């Protein structure tokens, strides 16, 4: 199954910078936990912000042009990418928002963080009707001495 994971802020702004808000300890734990082992499938600008591979993932980069790192997998198309991952139980899709927009009907699961945190962004998780998803796992929690926002975890998996 494909699985998108995102952190989205007010207005489904999301981003991958090691800054505020994107930085929260448990929301980097949350993405740890659901991604460790797992293929991450990402887009180049995606890439370029994490700035170096993730561990203990195989990594999957998506863009036009041939790759400029040859520590991870680069892949011109979905489909390629998608076949890159090969018979894996679960295929994670880490961002940004032109590749959350093409993998979300490809979904299986929504693994989705909601930061208290108003920012500026030019990129978006894209709409989706919550009609569409059963929860399955949700929960609230305060801010506190690590985590400077409040925030939601919540899995979502198609109906
Ligand atoms: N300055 C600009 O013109 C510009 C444009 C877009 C994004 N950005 C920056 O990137 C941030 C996030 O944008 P984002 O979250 O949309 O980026 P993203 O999804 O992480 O990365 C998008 C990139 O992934 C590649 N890609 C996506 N779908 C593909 C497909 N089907 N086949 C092949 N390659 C595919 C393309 O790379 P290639 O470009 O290498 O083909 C595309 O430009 C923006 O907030 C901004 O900071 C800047
Ligand atoms: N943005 C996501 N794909 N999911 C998420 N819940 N948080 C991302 C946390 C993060 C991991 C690695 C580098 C930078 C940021
Ligand atoms: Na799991």
């Amino acid at each position: 199954m494909i699985s998108l994971i995102a952190a989205l802020a007010v207005d489904r702004v999301i981003g991958m910078e090691n800054a505020m808000p994107w930085n929260l300890p448990a929301d980097l734990a949350w993405f740890k936990r659901n991604t460790l082992n797992k293929p991450v499938i990402m887009g180049r600008h995606t890439w370029e912000s994490i700035g170096r591979p993730l561990p203990g993932r195989k990594n999957i980069i998506l863009s036009s042009q041939p790759g400029t790192d040859d520590r991870v997998t680069w892949v011109k198309s979905v489909d390629e990418a998608i076949a890159a991952c090969g018979d894996v139980p679960e295929i994670m899709v880490i961002g940004g928002g032109r590749v959350y927009e093409q993998f979300l009907p490809k979904a299986q699961k929504l693994y989705l963080t909601h930061i208290d945190a108003e920012v500026e962004g030019d990129t978006h998780f894209p709409d989706y009707e919550p009609d569409d998803w059963e929860s399955v796992f949700s929960e609230f929690h305060d801010a506190d001495a690590q985590n400077s926002h409040s925030y939601c975890f919540e899995i979502l998996e198609r109906r």
